[PDB]
């Protein structure tokens, strides 16, 4: 009963911001840009400083024309009108959004640890015991968004950044979506495709499942399940049945990664009766307390050394671009709602 009234008061907090959407709660010139932090065929994100607090962000700009391009409108307003309306632990927080002639802005949190992705590569691999921790935080989280009816789609350790205190911020809402049903968009990234994706079903929150397997066993092993040098290679493996796992992994990591790489979605792991309780009382988790890791008063694998709020040591170097606005207003039919 303590999650079931802890969930309904997620889902009533979150549908009322998600019913009346904030908008325009600040504006560029509020900031001093410092660092691009990463780019795409789309948008980037910055290192910014607020003005007047001195507080640092990651500002995420999206280029309207772009945008629309690349067919991604509907994902761009999923990703704000979520991100306005969530609130754990675990997620990055948006702070400001708004838009202008050309972009459009999400003013998130800056989490200067980096992401795990570096810190996996930098170390090889990490042991089970840092794998579950990592792993126990996308539990809670999965549980969290579906119980708002809400889709991740993009898992992959690029996206899961590691905070001051050792702990993951998910970022990147990018194909974040409210499904009730079903959902049909090709969209994630190639290793982490869920079979039911590759054939072009009607998909589910399983897919999140799927992907939390395939996290756990890169974090585990260094590499992900389904690797080969070419995406159609990839999907071959994916839609296979057959994973191979390092001798060094545990019988109960074994056990646990069958049931979540389970490539019958009727069959998956957190797609059962029992939902997110299959996970959580696996016995790879056994040692896990959840209670613990939502207060965050577990002590973490690691702190990421970093000099403070706004270094950026942590992330990697891009080409500096201009932040160009247009004197006419592009595309503001379509972002209307933004
Ligand atoms: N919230 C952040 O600190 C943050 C930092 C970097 C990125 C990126 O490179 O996409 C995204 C978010």
């Amino acid at each position: 009963e303590s999650v079931k009234e802890f969930l309904a008061k997620a889902k009533e907090e979150f549908l009322k911001k998600w019913e009346s959407p904030s908008q325009n709660t600040a504006q560029l010139d509020h900031f001093d840009r410092i660092k691009t932090l990463g780019t795409g065929s789309f948008g980037r994100v910055m290192l910014v400083k607020h003005k007047e607090t001195g507080n640092h962000y990651a500002m995420k700009i999206l280029d309207k024309q772009k945008v629309v391009k690349l067919k991604q409108i509907e994902h761009t307003l999923n990703e704000k009108r979520i991100l306005q309306a969530v609130n754990f632990p675990f997620l990055v927080k948006l702070e400001f959004s708004f838009k202008d002639n050309s972009n459009l802005y999400m003013v998130m949190e800056y989490v200067p640890g980096g992401e795990m992705f570096s810190h996996l590569r930098r170390i090889g691999r990490f042991s089970e015991p840092h794998a579950r921790f990592y792993a126990a935080q996308i539990v809670l989280t999965f549980e969290y968004l579906h119980s708002l009816d809400l889709i991740y789609r993009d898992l992959k350790p690029e996206n899961l950044l590691i905070d001051q205190q050792g702990y993951i911020q998910v970022t990147d809402f990018g194909f974040a979506k409210r499904v009730k049903g079903r959902t049909w968009t090709l969209c994630g990234t190639p290793e982490y495709l869920a079979p039911e994706i590759i054939l072009s079903k009607g998909y589910n929150k399983a897919v999140d499942w799927w992907a939390l397997g395939v996290l756990i066993y890169e974090m585990a092993a260094g590499y992900p399940p389904f690797f080969a040098d070419q995406p159609i290679q990839i999907y071959e493996k994916i839609v296979s049945g057959k994973v191979r796992f390092p001798s060094h992994f545990s019988s109960d990591l074994k056990d646990l990664l069958r049931n979540l790489l389970q490539v019958d979605l009727t069959k998956r792991f957190g797609n059962l009766k029992n939902g997110v309780n299959d996970i959580k009382n696996h016995k790879w988790f056994a040692t896990t307390d959840w209670i613990a890791i939502y207060q965050r008063k577990v002590e973490a694998p690691f702190i990421p050394k970093f000099k403070g709020p706004g270094d950026t040591s942590n992330f990697d170097d891009y080409e500096e671009e201009e932040i160009r606005v247009s004197i006419n207003e592009k595309c503001g039919k379509e972002f209307t709602e933004f």
